[PDB]
Formats: structure tokens, C-alpha cells, sequence
């Protein structure tokens, strides 16, 4: 490419300070989440080993954080073996966690779209069983990855970084470009858009609504079948010429009851989990798309060589940042983790 900046000078003094920060906040917080899960919630649901199994891959990708820290601000000083173990436990940290953010919203999908069948299929077994499957595919998926890394002496100074054979680099640029975009963003995209429009499709045709005169609770299960209105009816779906069966009053003076069923209410949680992730990571993956291909479909330019790069260092290290970002979410959007911490203080 272009004569690029050097940057380095600038990331030495930069990079140290921020990922031993993000090192010892994410250390703290998913060793509590792990110890709460295992001896407060004891590993009683499906759910509580996917959240377990979350921890344990943000932890993965922690333990490498301090030794990116060193190698900022110093070289590539813990040999070759580490260089690929490192490269390695980044890769398969990063994919085996979204593999399951997307099994808890595949768990949640079952317990609230296919509730009675969700009684016999989400179990802990089945959870454990799933757990090693999805390892074993992160591991697999990380795979070409290691084997291109080394570490190798540069003239005087030692590094750690990727190397795509020649003659085919632009192949490798593209492929490992492709293989990031599909299972980072398009994949759990598509699980997204599947779940909740399913997810959502049921929380609201089971939403109860109670008349603000009278107080009367139409209840969807129930209908109000004396009226012609079949049970099994969405309130949203009745047709505005209904009137509440005790006052008379129309549609309008009803109001949606606040949703009572825990398995509906556990919903908010994982839906922020996964918006959260995309907001740390769709940045870089929109940046590394621009970079490898619309670098020829866009700018192809030396100032936006140099732009695009220095765009993807700052995506990634927003990226990394993510591995100490779940616990926070836990302690204020997850019900049972706040409760817990108000009776342990008192
Ligand atoms: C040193 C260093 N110092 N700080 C850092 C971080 C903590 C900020 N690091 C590194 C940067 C590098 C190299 C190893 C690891 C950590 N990072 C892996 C980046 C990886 N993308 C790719 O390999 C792209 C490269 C471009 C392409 F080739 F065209 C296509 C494939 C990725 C990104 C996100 C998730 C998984 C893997
Ligand atoms: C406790 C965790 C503290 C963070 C680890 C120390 C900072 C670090 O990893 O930096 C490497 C440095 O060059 C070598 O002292
Ligand atoms: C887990 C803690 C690992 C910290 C090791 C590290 O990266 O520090 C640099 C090195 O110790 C300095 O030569
Ligand atoms: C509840 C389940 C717990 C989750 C458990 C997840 C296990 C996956 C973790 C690490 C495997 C790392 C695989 C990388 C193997 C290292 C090989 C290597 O890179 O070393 C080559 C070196 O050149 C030779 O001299
Ligand atoms: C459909 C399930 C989607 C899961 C896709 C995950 C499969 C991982 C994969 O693509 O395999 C890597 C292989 O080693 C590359 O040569
Ligand atoms: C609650 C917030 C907790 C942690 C987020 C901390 C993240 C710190 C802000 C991200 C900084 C960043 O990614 O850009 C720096 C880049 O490395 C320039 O070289
Ligand atoms: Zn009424």
C-alpha cells in the first residue's frame, strides 16, 4: 500500500493504560458473574449455562488483553507458541461468544413461540450438551487463523502478526474478510430479525389490557366470546365496534397490563445483550468490509489507505472493549442480579 503513518510511537504510550483498565474492570466483572451463576444461581436453567459459558469466552478473550498491552508499548517478547495461543484464544473467544448470544436468543424464542414443547426440550443436559458442540465449532472456525500467525525478528525488533502466502494474498484478505463479516454481523443479523419477529409476534398476542373505568382485564386466552369475540383473540386484532363487557366503554379507554410471566419479562435482557454487542462490534465490521473489497468499489486513494486503516484499529480496540461491557448489563437490566446484591448488602 501507501508510505502509512507511524502511529506506533503514539500507541505505545496510548494502548498500555486503556486495556490494563479494560483488563482489570472485565477480569473483576465476569469472575463475578461466573461465581454468582455457579454458587448463588447454582446452574439450575438452560440460560444460566449459556451465561456461564458467555463469561468464560469474554474471559478468554481478557487474558490476552495484557499481553497486547506489552507488545504496544515494547515488542513481541513471550515467543512463537504464545504468538499462536494468544491469536488463537482472541479468535475462538470472539466467535464462540456471539455463537452464544445466538443460543440464548434461540433459548428465549423456544420458552415464549413453542412454550409447552420448550418444557421438555430446554434443559440442562441439552444446555451442556450445546455448550461443547459450539466450543468445538469456535475452536474449528479459528482454525486458518493460528496457523498463519507467527512471531518472526524484523531487523532488530520482534512481532506477532498474520501472514497470507503471496500470490494469494488478496484470496486470504478476502476469504478471512468474509468469514468475520458472515459469522460476526450477517449471522447473528439474521437470527435477530427470525427470533424476535416470533418473540415479539407472542408477547403481544398474549398482552392482557384493563379498561382504566370500570376496571375490567381482558385476557387474549380467555376472548370474551359472549360478544363474538373468539378466545385466542389479540386485543389489537378486535374490531373498534367493541365495548367492555361490564362498563360499555370502547377500545380507547383500555390500557396494555404489565407483563407478568418471567419467562416474557427475561426477554429484555437478552435483547439488550445482543443490541449491545452489535454497537461494540458492527463498526468494525462495516470498516474491515470497506477495507478489504470497497477499497476498490470506493476509495482507493493513499489519504483513504491511511484513513481506512487507522479506522480499523480504532474498531477493533472499540471491539475488545466489549469483553467487560455484559456484567454492567447484568447488574442493571437483569432482575435476579440486582435483587441478589440489595438482600447480600442488607
Ligand atoms: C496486536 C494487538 N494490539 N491490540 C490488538 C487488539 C486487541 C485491538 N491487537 C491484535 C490485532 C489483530 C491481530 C490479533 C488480534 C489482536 N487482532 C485480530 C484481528 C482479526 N481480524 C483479522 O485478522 C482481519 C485482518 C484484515 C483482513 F486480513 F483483511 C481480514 C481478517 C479479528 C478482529 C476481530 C475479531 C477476531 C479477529
Ligand atoms: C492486575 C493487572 C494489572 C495489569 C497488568 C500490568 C500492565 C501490563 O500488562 O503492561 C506490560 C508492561 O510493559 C510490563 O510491566
Ligand atoms: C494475566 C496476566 C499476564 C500479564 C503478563 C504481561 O502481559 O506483562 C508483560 C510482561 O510480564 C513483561 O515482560
Ligand atoms: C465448559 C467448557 C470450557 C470451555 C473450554 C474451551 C476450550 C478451548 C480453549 C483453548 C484451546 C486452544 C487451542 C489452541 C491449541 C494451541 C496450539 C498452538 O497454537 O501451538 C502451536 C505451537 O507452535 C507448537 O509448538
Ligand atoms: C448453519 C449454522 C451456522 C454455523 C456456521 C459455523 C461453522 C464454522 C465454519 O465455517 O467452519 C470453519 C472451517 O474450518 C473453514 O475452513
Ligand atoms: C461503561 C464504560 C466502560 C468501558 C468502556 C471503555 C472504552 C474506552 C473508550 C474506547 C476507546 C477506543 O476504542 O479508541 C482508542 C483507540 O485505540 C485510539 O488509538
Ligand atoms: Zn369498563
Amino acid at each position: 500500500p501507501c508510505q502509512k503513518i507511524n502511529v506506533k510511537q503514539i500507541a505505545a504510550r496510548l494502548l498500555p493504560p486503556l486495556y490494563s483498565l479494560v483488563f482489570i474492570f472485565g477480569f473483576v466483572g465476569n469472575m463475578l458473574v461466573i461465581l454468582i451463576l455457579i454458587n448463588y444461581k447454582r446452574l439450575k436453567s438452560m440460560t444460566d449455562i449459556y451465561l456461564l459459558n458467555l463469561a468464560i469466552s469474554d474471559l478468554f478473550f481478557l487474558l490476552t488483553v495484557p499481553f497486547w498491552a506489552h507488545y504496544a508499548a515494547a515488542q513481541w517478547d513471550f515467543g512463537n507458541t504464545m504468538c499462536q495461543l494468544l491469536t488463537g484464544l482472541y479468535f475462538i473467544g470472539f466467535f464462540s461468544g456471539i455463537f452464544f448470544i445466538i443460543l440464548l436468543t434461540i433459548d428465549r424464542y423456544l420458552a415464549v413461540v413453542h412454550a409447552v414443547f420448550a418444557l421438555k426440550a430446554r434443559t440442562v443436559t441439552f444446555g451442556v450438551v450445546t455448550s461443547v458442540i459450539t466450543w468445538v465449532v469456535a475452536v474449528f472456525a479459528s482454525l486458518p487463523n493460528i496457523i498463519f500467525t507467527r512471531s518472526q525478528k524484523e531487523g532488530l525488533h520482534y512481532t506477532c502478526s498474520s501472514h497470507f502466502p503471496y500470490s494469494q494474498y488478496q484470496f486470504w484478505k478476502n476469504f478471512q474478510t468474509l468469514k468475520i463479516v458472515i459469522l460476526g454481523l450477517v449471522l447473528p443479523l439474521l437470527v435477530m430479525v427470525i427470533c424476535y419477529s416470533g418473540i415479539l409476534k407472542t408477547l403481544l398476542r398474549m398482552k392482557k389490557y384493563t379498561c382504566t373505568v370500570c376496571g375490567y382485564i381482558y385476557n387474549p386466552e380467555d376472548g370474551d366470546p359472549d360478544n363474538g369475540v373468539n378466545p385466542g383473540t389479540d386485543f389489537k386484532d378486535i374490531p373498534d365496534d367493541w365495548v367492555c363487557p361490564l362498563c360499555g366503554v370502547g377500545k380507547d379507554q383500555f390500557e396494555e397490563v404489565e407483563e407478568e410471566k418471567k419467562r416474557h419479562r427475561d426477554v429484555r435482557l437478552i435483547f439488550t445483550i445482543m443490541i449491545v454487542y452489535f454497537l461494540f462490534w458492527a463498526p468494525y465490521n462495516i470498516v474491515l468490509l470497506l477495507n478489504t473489497f470497497q477499497e476498490f468499489f470506493g476509495l482507493n486513494n493513499c489519504s483513504s489507505s491511511n484513513r481506512l486503516d487507522q479506522a480499523m484499529q480504532v474498531t477493533e480496540t472499540l471491539g475488545m472493549t466489549h469483553c467487560c461491557i455484559n456484567p454492567i448489563i447484568y447488574a442493571f437490566v437483569g432482575e435476579e442480579f440486582r435483587n441478589y446484591l440489595l438482600v447480600f448488602f442488607q
